[PDB]
């Protein structure tokens, strides 16, 4: 029924939208929070009309992208245990058990997710004239928002691990992965701002509707917008700005007021919760959000409510854990980042301190410590002949003889071969260094290697004697030639007619004599 | 054209002031940012004149030195590869192709930094005679800055990298390293400081430009200073004063302003955009800058507009991003620095679980924990042995001949063999340590290796049955020397006829029989 | 060091291709040092369940 093989290409770009739509779709309920307002010329309690429409809007058209997607979730197959097939695993495209396995371990923490619950109340508003029911449907949004957060923050693991199996775990580090532990503080200091607009409402709410029970002129539904044309309305109207100011006002240095507001008070008394722009109001409860984390809770001056108590404990703890998850990632990435040069610095204080304990002369110490140099300027830590071993043989043969096959084609010796054998010397050469004024070979002494000169410049006597130079592309100690060659040599090595000297910093690559003898004997 | 070889000793030296030219230019282009001042006399604003020649004077004094730089790029040579080489790289000379290559890589970010836009701005505003001309030249200084410092900081990318290649990584990890990231907080502090000051002038500006289109007697040219000579100013110059001062003044406690002035208004009621002395004002914002930038804004108390609240966000991320960084250098920098120890401490804590587990007799123990605590007074964790045989052979040979030629001169039989044979015993000879009362060897055992003592002092005997004393020079173990010289000895080792106990902690030099054979077999 | 060698921009994609090639089917997991510290019995229960019907 055109069942889908999982490593197919059009499951790939029909994932990579799965991911990014429920990342967008953990930053538009929040909005819901936004509906209640204050009418403030007419003292009464109402419900944002545009905001209302829009937000429920771009909810529904986002979770239907997400019904695509158990579509294409019953047309797919698993793969199983078997040691018939010798492939790991064999490929269970079998209709009745696809969807038999998929409908008992994924599918309630998938359908939980898309019912409209937040769309139905704001319907149901929208279609009424009982103007006390503002309280109702601002009651039925802080529970459902806040339990419909398990499914629709839960179904993000099921789809993360294949993308984990693709493109594999890998994914950039600068410009990324260190720049996605800031843009979690950006969306929990979203979500904090929202409750606090919220729960600011519902203080100054139960502030009108106890100066209400006291003034005996008031009923609990003119507080209300809409409910202007009952009887006893026209009463309570002439005393509205007298009761609802000398009981329940806001003021950020009174410190004894008629009602204690806590947290809340900065909402109230720079009016934007009557604010007719949407960006003023939107950027102030963020920015408190993000302040209020950041500081994990430091200027908040509570009253002695305790739901107040709680929602404060909780913001404390919220900021010591996003901190802390910031800070471990910043010095894994920068830890990772200079390990070569941490390691020069550790192995130059282990030279030091075993020179000052055998008490060496100062001349092998400068010695020393000009090598050491060398090494790192050419090198940077960098280990190539582990390397160039761990790749595959084509590959390894093929990059030899870039580097080391117009320097063996000058010993007049080996252009006399057949290219088989010429390419099996190609792949023993190894690199070598040598500091100024280094003696690489003394006369007398057993010559243990052949040099093949890539970069400086050298000298050579024998027995102020008929000195010569050597420069790049020639070579040197081929006594050792004569010696593998023939099997007139017996078990010992052949003694050197040269002096030679390097007068600048010398690049090479030699040969050991337990090598050549193995090329040697293919004749 | 004298064509540049890029790794020349004067492009070194005339690179080391390019990239110390462009730290410095980025600390100067903050103070145009402190040209709009206030006049308390005549209550109008102005422009600080000296200001505007210095800061002018020094960064067209910068630009043209750096104009040099890229004029030093147009003849300089590059390496691109080629199998043809000797050398891992063909040098491209040919001026046809360099600027070729020059002008797609780094021109365009590197012009469009030294075109002199805020130096044109001051000119034309000191010739002139309106003096509302204070508006526009403020207005072309915030974008114009702010924008023209993507290059400014963009070309110091290549400069770094043509650093990190002659020089290696490493200046110094003591004196430098974590004192960078203290000299970054001090440049950040810097910028924020003098965007503060200027952030304030325009809220102060936007406050006067609306109490003099409510009085009906003002046009607002006459807030701007050296307009004083205008028909209708005799009217609003009577009145200057009770306007000004009924509508924007500012004052740090009062609760309930005529206009809110926000994280401003501690730059306006301190009195320092009025301020006389430059350093002052100068210390005062650095200050500000510096302690907002350490606590991430906790203690800034905004008003609802919009960009001020922007600007606040801005500065908790930067704060938050600067802390990281500086925690961790610091623990890289410190975990590299104890890391012998630290293994010395988890070292020692196997052990334990090892005797504790086996339930070791507790005479067992403190022979452990003594040579443990021996060894690392001896060694410092230090291999010495892989240190030594990672150097090039020409200076092991050397090192090893100061430690170790005056103690196998003083056997017999190897004092009369050679010089050149002399030179392969003493490169296998190896450290040992020996704690009090050990016994080195046992009578009766198999004899395995020769020892020469460095230190300390121990006894002998031989079947209280004329027991002997050795020190520091003497030898031990010449059993082996008979067995390894002649072939007359079958592949068996001999027996012991002497029992050696340490008296003292004993170093030595140690030979082993499988290394005494290949010396001996070269007869 | 394929900077420093100064290789051929055709075998630095082969070696790039081999590279990710590998994180992919193995995610940095040696399997041969896993196997050999397992104790004889299982061993050999693991490596025929993996290699008996390919060599017959």
């Amino acid at each position: 029924k055109k069942i889908f093989d999982p490593q197919d290409k059009f499951l790939l770009y029909c994932n990579k939208l799965f991911v990014a739509s429920c990342i967008l779709s953990v930053f538009v309920d929040p909005f819901f929070f936004y509906l209640p307002v204050i009418n403030a010329e007419s003292k009464c309690l109402g419900i944002d009309r545009k905001l209302a429409i829009t937000a429920s809007t771009l909810r529904t058209f986002i979770d239907v992208f997400y019904l695509a997607h158990m579509a294409l979730q019953l047309r797919t197959a698993y793969i199983a245990p078997s040691s018939r097939v010798f492939g790991r695993g064999e490929l269970v495209i079998d209709p009745a058990q696809i969807a038999k396995r998929y409908l008992q371990r994924w599918f309630i923490i998938d359908f939980l997710s898309v019912l409209p619950l937040p769309q139905i109340v704001v319907w149901r508003f929208l279609q009424s004239s009982n103007g006390s029911d503002v309280l109702a449907t601002k009651q039925a949004l802080l529970f459902i928002v806040l339990v419909q957060y398990i499914p629709r923050f839960l179904r993000v693991l099921p789809l993360t691990s294949e993308l984990k199996r693709t493109a594999g775990v890998f994914a950039e580090t600068a410009w990324a992965g260190a720049a996605y532990y800031l843009l979690l503080y950006m969306l929990a200091s979203h979500i904090v701002g929202a409750f606090w607009y919220l729960l600011a409402l519902e203080r100054n709410d139960a502030c009108w509707q106890e100066a209400c029970i006291d003034a005996g002129n008031c009923s609990t539904d003119f507080l209300y917008c809409g409910n202007q044309n009952m009887d006893g309305y026209a009463v309570w109207n002439r005393a509205k700005e007298s009761v609802l100011k000398s009981k329940c006002r806001a003021d950020l240095d009174d410190n004894n007021p008629p009602f204690d507001f806590g947290i809340y008070t900065q909402a109230l008394s720079s009016g934007i919760v009557s604010s007719q722009n949407f960006i003023v109001k939107y950027c102030y409860c963020l920015w408190w959000g993000l302040q209020n984390l950041s500081t994990l809770g430091q200027g908040l001056e509570t009253s002695t409510y305790p739901m107040e108590i709680i929602f404060s404990i909780s913001l404390a703890i919220s900021g010591l854990i996003l901190f802390a998850l910031l800070i471990g990632n910043m010095q894994t990435y920068l830890q990772s980042l200079t390990i070569r040069l941490e390691e020069m610095r550790v192995k130059r204080r282990d030279s030091e301190q075993w020179m000052h304990h055998r008490m060496l002369p100062q001349d092998l110490r400068e010695r020393v410590r000009r090598y050491d140099q060398y090494k790192w300027l050419e090198t940077r830590g960098v280990d190539e002949e582990y390397l160039v071993q761990n790749l595959p043989k084509d590959l390894r043969r093929d990059i030899k003889r870039h580097l080391c096959l117009a320097l063996v084609r000058r010993v007049p010796l080996f252009k006399s071969m057949d290219d088989k054998l010429l390419d099996a010397i190609c792949m023993r050469l190894k690199p070598c260094l040598f500091t100024e004024s280094t003696y690489l070979v003394r006369e007398g002494d057993p010559v243990d290697e052949m040099l093949f000169i890539i970069r400086g410049r050298l000298e050579s006597v024998t027995t102020f004697f008929n000195r010569s130079l050597l420069k790049e592309g020639e070579f040197c100690g081929e006594e050792l030639l004569t010696w593998a060659l023939d099997p007139k040599s017996g078990v010992n090595l052949p003694s050197s007619t040269r002096t030679v000297k390097a007068l600048t910093e010398v690049e090479a690559f030699a040969l050991t004599s337990e090598e050549l003898k193995f090329v040697a004997s293919q004749f």
